[PDB]
């Protein structure tokens, strides 16, 4: 059964493990549909060290091995493009370090050259080292996009809630790890911002606030209010911060739990139609936004997180709620895939799809598909917190849907509109997620228990980053 089911996830990532070893290894990623490659994350192989902690987790040594080898000749004070702060520290960052603890831990088995393992920690500091000179700024707020050669800048005057609150984590482990404060510091810093909020018009409900910081002076510089692209992990990484380390930041825990209170008395949103589905919506000077995205759907999992490591049943009851809408949004369509974005506004409600808002609750806005994780992400926490088994149906049968219709010779690809045959049309695009997410949770809904898992109450020894790659929790 779930061992099957398991095999064969297995399956579909070798499956596109195959096809880009094949035709782009080792490039940031292969080009599904030409069977080519791109780099769109700076040239270091992004698909290569996301894929990390999925092979190790699924003891797939040979792959395992020949991304070690691939990481020890990275330079990665050499690139082409400008660099993405927030990018390159959830993947590469975060890629090496999860290797390193689950190699170092749970899988210190699996491999034999030490040398590979231990060059995992050297080349995470070689790669903050580079980038340090980001959070160089007035107040501590890094600048976003950089240029590591000349230490130049995008000009910008402010940087995103989520891109500066979702750093934290990997430049924290990384200080635990070296020794070396500095990292832990240079985060923590451009994190503070953000936990006291100021003005005080910028935080509209406790624990809600703006989509952008200055960096000049590190206030925010509007009081637009989501849990949307753009601000989303930020909400994510305060109770991951606590699970990281109790002791050390409680009052990020405090923080969310405002949020997530917050949240509930004033994002909760049901559409007309359907006034048993629930949805968040986006809050900006008394206005409401009625629409979301498969982006915000990580949000059922933060909120069951946080209520088994609080023993918090309302939180949880709540996380449910926002689950259930989320598989809404996936079981309607035509290909069982939910929509990148969505709407329930009935004042807005499209002509064409009137009907289908009628009973589906929602009408579609962009009706692409990415192979984006959040809404697996969740679906394998509700499974995780409850125990129940439909919650890994639900992972099943969304990995089945995508196997179904993502899936090309050598991998797997973005699609068009998942409410038209086979998806529509096929992008030549797969994000190196894939491997590092859409893989790894719909695994671990049906792979055996061991110390990478999610655990109730305060048992987790692990905390996912936001690229699903498993970070060891302190001491
Ligand atoms: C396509 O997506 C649909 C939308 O998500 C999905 O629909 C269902 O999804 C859930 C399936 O389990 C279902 O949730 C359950 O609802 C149970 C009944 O709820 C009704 O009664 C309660 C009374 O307390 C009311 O409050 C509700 O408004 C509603 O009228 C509920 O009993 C159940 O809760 C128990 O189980 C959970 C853990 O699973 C515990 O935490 C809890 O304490 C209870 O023990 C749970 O909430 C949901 O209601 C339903 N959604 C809708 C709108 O229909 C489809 O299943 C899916 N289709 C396919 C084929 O995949
Ligand atoms: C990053 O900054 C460096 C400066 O060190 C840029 O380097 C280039 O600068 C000019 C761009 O037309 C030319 O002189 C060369 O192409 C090159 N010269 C140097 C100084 O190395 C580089 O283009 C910048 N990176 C990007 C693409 O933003
Ligand atoms: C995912 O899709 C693949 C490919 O369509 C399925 O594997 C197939 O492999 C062969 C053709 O590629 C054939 O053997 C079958 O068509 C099929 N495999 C089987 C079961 O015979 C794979 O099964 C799909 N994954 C799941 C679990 O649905
Ligand atoms: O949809 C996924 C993509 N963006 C959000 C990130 O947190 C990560 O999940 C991935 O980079
Ligand atoms: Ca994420």
């Amino acid at each position: 059964s779930n061992q099957a089911k398991a095999d064969a996830v297995k399956e579909a990532f070798q499956h596109a493990w195959n096809g880009y070893m094949k035709y782009a290894f080792p490039h940031d990623e292969l080009t599904p549909v030409s069977n080519g490659h791109a780099d769109s994350r700076n040239g270091w192989g992004a698909s290569a060290v996301d894929a990390l902690s999925t092979a190790v987790i699924m003891g797939k040594a040979d792959v395992v091995n020949a991304i070690l080898e691939h990481v020890a000749d990275i330079d990665f004070s050499k690139t082409s493009d400008t660099v993405s702060l927030f990018e390159t520290t959830i993947r590469y960052l975060a890629g090496m370090l999860s290797g390193y603890d689950l190699l170092q831990g749970p899988a210190k088995n699996l491999v034999d050259n030490q040398d590979l393992i231990d060059g995992l920690l050297d080349q995470s500091r070689n790669l903050a080292d580079v980038l340090k000179f980001a959070f160089d700024t007035p107040s501590g707020v890094p600048y976003n996009n950089i240029n590591i050669t000349s230490h130049g800048n995008d000009g910008a005057t402010t940087n995103g809630l989520a891109v500066t609150g979702t750093l934290v984590l990997e430049w924290t482990r990384l200080s635990d790890l070296t020794g070396d404060e500095e990292y832990a510091k240079l985060s923590q810093k451009a994190e503070s911002y953000l936990l006291k909020p100021q003005p005080s018009s910028s935080e509209p409900f406790p624990g809600l606030v703006g989509s952008s910081i200055n960096i000049n002076d590190g206030q925010f510089a509007d009081s637009r209010v989501s849990w949307n692209g753009g601000d989303d992990s930020f909400y994510e990484y305060l109770i991951k911060m606590y699970v990281y380390d109790p002791k050390r930041f409680e009052t990020y825990k405090d923080r969310w739990v405002l949020a997530a209170e917050s949240t509930i008395k004033h994002l909760k949103s049901h559409p007309k139609s359907r006034p048993d589905l629930t949805f968040l919506s986006s809050y900006s000077n008394r206005n409401y936004d009625l629409s979301s995205q498969h982006l915000t759907c990580f949000d059922g999992g933060s909120f069951l997180l946080g209520g088994t490591v609080l023993d918090r049943q309302d939180f949880i009851d709540f996380g449910l709620e926002l689950v259930d809408g989320c598989e809404a949004t996936y079981n309607s369509t035509l290909t069982k895939i939910g929509p990148d974005s969505w709407g329930w506004d009935p004042k807005k409600v499209p002509s064409d799809q009137k009907e289908f808002y009628e009973k589906a609750g929602f009408y579609i806005s962009s009706g692409s598909y990415v192979l984006r994780p959040e809404v697996i992400e969740s679906f394998y926490y509700a499974h995780r917190v409850t125990g129940k088994e439909i919650y890994r149906d639900w992972v099943w049968n969304a990995f089945v849907a995508i196997n179904s219709t993502c899936r090309t010779d050598s991998g797997f690809a973005a699609v068009s509109d998942v409410n038209k045959a086979n998806g529509g049309s096929k992008y030549d695009n797969q994000e190196s997620f894939l491997f590092a997410e859409v893989m790894k949770y719909s695994y671990l809904a049906h792979s055996e228990d061991a110390a990478w898992q999610v655990q109730k109450g305060g048992k987790n020894t692990f905390v996912y980053n936001t690229e699903a790659h498993p970070i060891s929790v302190a001491r």
